[PDB]
């Protein structure tokens, strides 16, 4: 019933299991619409698992509806990202998405366009430094439950916060490691905002409009 017991529970049951991956789609080296389509799939299907991450946050569920929509939706494309690199093979150019299909990098160029090569070279780094499960699942979670403008329930989101840094920390002395550790945090928010920039670019295209819901998320989103 430990707080980072829950917190790599929550992980270890959203993510797919490395002895059932789908390389039924996978091409080392491939020879558009349906790549766009499939970018969307992609994001779409990553949403309600990730979703299904933060329900299993202590204390999360607690929050009103309306916070819990505030903190998933800001972060939803931080997660996708940190999930993705931690659990893909860089080295490779293997990206392994959360329903357990493997694609290659230069399969992943026509939908994703240039994010892609910033998600892999991310996930190189975040590799590079070998942080382990217990550790992840404590950054993943502060990369969602932080502070955010027009949260009704900001001081429970803040003791919540610090839980999970005060986690990290005692996990960490099992204090120069952290700050690393940390600086993945705000890395994300420029991968966040690169992803931003390519649903901006697909849209303004209009070869394939955005579905429903990446549409909505999208646009309620910008702040302007
Ligand atoms: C990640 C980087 C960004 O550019 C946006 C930040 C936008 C507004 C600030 C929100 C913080 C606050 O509420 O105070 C975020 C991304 C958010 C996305 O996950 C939204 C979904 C996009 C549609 C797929
Ligand atoms: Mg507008």
């Amino acid at each position: 019933v430990s707080l980072i017991s829950a917190l790599v529970r929550a992980h270890v049951d959203s993510n797919p299991a490395m002895t059932s991956l789908d390389y039924s789609r996978f091409q080392a080296n491939p020879d558009d619409t349906q790549h766009i389509q499939q970018f969307y799939d992609l994001l779409t299907g990553s949403m309600e698992i990730i979703r299904g991450w933060a329900e299993k946050i202590p204390g999360f569920a607690d929050l009103p509806k309306a916070d819990q929509d505030l903190l998933f939706e800001s972060a939803f494309l931080e997660l996708f990202v940190l999930r993705l690199a931690y659990r893909s093979n860089p080295v490779e150019g293997k990206l392994i998405f959360c329903n357990g299909v493997v694609l290659h990098r230069l399969q992943c160029v026509r939908g994703f366009g240039e994010w892609i090569d910033s998600i892999v070279e991310f996930s190189s780094n975040l590799q590079n430094m070998n942080i382990d499960i217990s550790a992840f699942s404590c950054i993943a979670a502060l990369a969602m439950v932080t502070e955010r403008h027009g949260l009704k329930e900001p001081k429970r989101v803040e003791e919540l916060q610090n839980k999970i840094v005060n986690c990290l920390k005692d996990h960490v002395t099992f204090p120069n490691y952290l700050s690393k550790l940390l600086g993945k945090l705000p890395e994300l928010r420029t991968l966040c905002t690169q992803g931003l920039q390519r649903i901006f670019y697909l849209k303004l295209e209009d070869l394939v409009p955005p579905p429903a819901i990446i549409d909505k998320l999208f646009l309620d989103t910008l702040p302007f």
